[PDB]
């Protein structure tokens, strides 16, 4: 007879309905199982009920694969899928968190915190739509992003991944929310999640929540402070997503006054999907539920317990689907988890897949492939980078003529630094590895190359990554543009407590300074110990990590459009100030959050 749930006509609460009612508990199970592309197979998506797959950092077909070699590969894992007895479609997600960075050629935007000194809201929803076009280019639907988190120690190895230290700005830039997953219509209740269509992804707010506010920036760690600062400060942006219908959220591997989050049911179940009425669906983060406890996964039992009572919906296995699916069904069968939170979790999964039009369009539209590095998207990233640069000085003193802007027209000028021309540094984390890698991992264009063609064919240019004082002070150089910084990082790997840029880096660019006036670019994920680069610089900007489209640095530095940025964090003095955020106690920052010196377009 008629099957409900097959018809697009439908609504997609009755769709939800009539398809719920059908499935057996391993069908309902595997609806929330998500695992890792390296252990799936035709047989076990298909033997399982598998429901969704991720590419977690780094995880790829191949080096530098096509983005039709990326589509075939989702097109595989769907084929097993739809072969399923109800032929339920898997949803792949991937890290788009700052273009679709995994991917081989896909334009990278700049980092986050870089996306905050602009201040343009607007912006960043645009580099939402341009990301939602390179993930579909690669037949991938979801993208686990924005990270929403409110970084308040720069310690914190992910901190480049918050837009800033002030909520209000972070709440600001959820814009990039409806650019992924596209407009919600007028009438649209809060909470509800939302995706217009096959040419836009499911969004991830993430991670749910304070992730921003563990004790001395330590990754993953425990956020001490009471629930008026966890809602004033933390909470806020995850109620713009809802109002903004953010399809998915995600859990924190951090802690709450010591409570894992991936296991407070009072947050999870009782704030966000009681409170906040959110009805997307609550996912896991990477081994989240292993690290419930101490030692990880030394009680997987009742990490699955402990998680999914607490209101999760998909865990992120995302290997082990075997165990996770053979203990889940020993707890339901036993009682120990009701069918109720069961098929809450399979309705929140359902209802997400029926709204973005998954059952209609399961596969890849190749058409879509060329949205891939699209030269328009990397245009829009040149624009984003250019906004971000934050210059913090333009003139040894107040009476030396600025700097900057840099003439395009000079008989000689020197290119130095170890990010002068280093497509992976100027990256940063999450670029076609996991942490990030040096060199040139993918398309673009270095600092160094930027400035070739930038200037006037006549200008020569001179690279020389680390010269020391006297090769600048005979090579009759005009000035230097000298780029040093940190290296690509993520995560944990990222935790820095003395936060000082590695060498050769002050060095080089004391060296160079010291022989000509310099114009000294730092590249960095976060405010770093900067006086004495400054001491020695006669300008000295802040671009964060840029991205792939270098020329974005040089737009400003050549004057082709003066510098708009401001500083979305607060610069430290010292690092023993931290924490030290803006409407702080004993605040004394060497840059107060807002801060940043301007110039105008030749
Ligand atoms: C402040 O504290 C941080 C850590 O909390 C420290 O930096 C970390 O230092 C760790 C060791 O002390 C280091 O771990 C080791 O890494 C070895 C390999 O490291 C290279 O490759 C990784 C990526 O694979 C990069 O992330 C590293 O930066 C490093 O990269 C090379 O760095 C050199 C020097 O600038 C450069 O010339 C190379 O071109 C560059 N090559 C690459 C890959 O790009 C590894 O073999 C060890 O087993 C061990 O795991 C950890 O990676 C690093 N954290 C990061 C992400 O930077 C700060 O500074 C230290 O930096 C290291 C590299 C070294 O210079 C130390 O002398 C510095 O103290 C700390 N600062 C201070 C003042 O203590
Ligand atoms: C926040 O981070 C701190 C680390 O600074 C966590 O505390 C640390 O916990 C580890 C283990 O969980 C302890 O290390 C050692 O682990 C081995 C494991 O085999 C064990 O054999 C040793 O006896 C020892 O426990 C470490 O001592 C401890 N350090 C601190 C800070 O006291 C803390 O648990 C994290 N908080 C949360 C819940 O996120
Ligand atoms: C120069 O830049 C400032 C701030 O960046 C801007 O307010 C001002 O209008 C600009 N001047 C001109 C003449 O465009
Ligand atoms: C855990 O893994 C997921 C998927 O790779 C990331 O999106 C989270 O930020 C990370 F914490």
């Amino acid at each position: 007879d008629y099957v409900l749930y097959k018809d697009a006509t439908k609504p997609v609460e009755d769709r939800v309905a009539d398809l719920l009612g059908r499935m057996t508990l391993a069908e309902k199970i595997g609806q929330m199982t998500q695992i890792e592309r390296l252990v799936a197979t035709p047989d076990v998506l298909r033997d399982n009920f598998i429901g969704s797959l991720l590419s977690g950092g780094g995880s790829v077909p191949r080096k530098g694969a096509t983005a039709k070699e990326w589509q075939d590969m989702v097109d595989g894992f769907q084929k097993a899928c739809m072969s399923t007895r109800l032929g339920i479609p898997m949803i792949y997600g991937i890290d788009a968190v700052h273009g679709q960075n995994n991917v081989y050629g896909a334009t990278i935007f700049p980092h986050n915190v870089g996306l905050g000194a602009t201040r343009d809201p607007y912006l960043v929803k645009r580099i939402g739509e341009a990301t939602a076009l390179e993930v579909r280019a690669t037949g991938i639907q979801y993208a686990f992003a924005p990270c929403i988190a409110v970084c308040r120690d720069p310690r914190w190895g992910r901190c480049y991944e918050s837009y800033s230290e002030d909520r209000r700005i972070v709440q600001s830039m959820t814009e990039l929310i409806p650019g992924l997953q596209g407009d919600v219509p007028k009438d649209f209740t809060s909470g509800m999640p939302f995706v217009a269509g096959k040419n836009k992804v499911a969004a991830c707010a993430k991670h749910f929540v304070g992730d921003g506010g563990t004790v001395d920036g330590i990754n993953e760690n425990n956020t001490i402070i009471n629930r008026e600062g966890l809602m004033n400060i933390h909470m806020p942006a995850y109620k713009n997503a809802m109002d903004k219908g953010v399809s998915t959220v995600m859990i924190s591997y951090s802690s709450w006054n010591g409570v894992k989050m991936h296991a407070n049911q009072d947050l999870v179940t009782g704030y966000l999907k009681d409170t906040l009425k959110f009805k997307g669906f609550v996912i896991s983060d990477w081994e989240g539920i292993d690290r419930i406890t101490t030692p990880a996964g030394s009680d997987y039992s009742y990490s699955v317990k402990a998680s999914i009572l607490a209101g999760l919906d998909m865990i992120m296995v995302p290997n082990k689907y075997q165990q996770f699916i053979s203990i889940l069904t020993g707890h339901v069968n036993g009682g120990v988890i009701p069918m109720s939170r069961i098929d809450d979790a399979v309705t929140r999964i359902l209802r997400v897949k029926f709204t973005m039009g998954l059952f209609e369009n399961p596969y890849a539209d190749p058409a879509m492939a060329e949205q891939l590095g699209k030269q328009e998207h990397r245009d829009l990233a040149r624009e984003a980078a250019r906004k971000s640069l934050v210059l913090l000085k333009n003139g040894k003193t107040s009476t030396d003529a600025p700097l900057l802007p840099l003439p395009k027209k000079a008989p000689k000028i020197l290119v130095a630094g170890s990010h002068a021309d280093n497509l992976g540094y100027q990256c940063g984390g999450w670029t076609i590895e996991w942490q990030g890698d040096t060199g040139r991992t993918t398309v673009g264009t270095t600092i160094l190359e930027a400035v070739k063609a930038a200037v006037d064919p006549s200008t020569v240019v001179v690279f020389a990554e680390n010269p020391d004082a006297e090769f600048v002070k005979s090579g009759g150089f005009s000035y230097a543009i000298v780029a040093v910084g940190e290296h690509p990082y993520t995560e944990t790997k990222g935790d820095n407590l003395n936060l000082t840029i590695p060498e050769p880096g002050l060095s080089t660019v004391q060296a160079v300074c010291g022989g000509v006036r310099c114009a000294t670019v730092l590249i960095s994920g976060r405010p770093v110990v900067v006086q004495p680069l400054l001491a020695a610089s006669d300008a000295l900007v802040a671009a964060w990590l840029p991205g792939s489209e270098g020329q974005g640095v040089t737009d400003a530095l050549f004057g082709d459009f003066g510098f708009t940025g401001r500083l979305p964090r607060t610069w430290f003095k010292s690092v023993d100030q931290l924490p030290m955020n803006v409407g702080d106690a004993h605040y004394d920052p060497l840059f107060r959050l807002g801060y940043g010196l301007t110039t105008n377009a030749t």
